[PDB]
């Protein structure tokens, strides 16, 4: 197992996307002892919804000891992402290939005129860093078109919005836009960017 590819997952709240990430992707990585870092921006006072999947790294001991990491991003900042990314590259030096999971990728990967060096590395040199990416977002146009060009896999849950379908067809795949509107609840469509193939998946157990 060497997960250094880029997966984008698109789905609204309650689409079932959270279950796919938290009850499939993260547990599979843990099971195969693949390290990961989760970037979470959801300030709940009960704390991160990802707290059971990893540790908040604070001390020197944490730095060398904690393979599964949760980061609370209060900043949602380009300054923050450079630290997160530079940190992840070193995390992979320590633990081997690692996966950076971004819970609401809009904050870092939304449209910007001047794309920061780290974001550029994330999208164009991720396999050199040994960092796979899972970018989660609610709506397809939340993210720069370049993200979908650079992705290996694009996972989509049902959407009705005409704005979304036309965006999908324009920037990703017309066939995907056609089949996404046919998805039953919790079903998800997977577009493989490298094979140009679309598969519909049944809901996770
Ligand atoms: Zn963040």
């Amino acid at each position: 197992m060497n997960p250094d590819d880029i997966v984008v997952i698109i789905g609204r709240k309650r689409s079932g996307k959270s279950y796919l990430i938290k009850h499939y992707f993260i547990p599979v990585l843990k099971a195969h002892k693949i390290s990961y870092i989760i970037d979470d921006h959801n300030l709940l006072r009960s704390g991160s919804e990802y707290s059971k999947f990893g540790y908040n790294v604070v001390t020197l001991s944490d730095i060398v000891s904690k393979q599964y990491v949760v980061v609370y991003d209060r900043e949602k900042n380009d300054v923050f992402f450079e630290k997160l990314w530079n940190g992840a590259k070193l995390h992979a030096k320590k633990w081997g290939t690692s996966v950076l999971i971004i819970d609401e990728a809009y904050y870092h990967f939304k449209y910007r005129q001047k794309v920061t060096p780290a974001i550029d590395e994330a999208l164009h040199a991720n396999r050199h860093a040994g960092i796979g990416l899972i970018l989660s977002t609610q709506r397809v146009y939340d993210l720069m078109p370049i993200v979908y060009k650079q992705a290996d896999l694009i996972i989509m849950f049902y959407t009705r919005e005409p704005n979304e379908l036309k965006w999908i067809s324009k920037y990703i795949s017309t066939e995907a836009a056609e089949k996404v509107k046919t998805l039953k609840q919790y079903y998800f469509l997977i577009y493989d960017v490298n094979s140009q193939m679309i598969k519909i998946h049944k809901p996770i157990h």
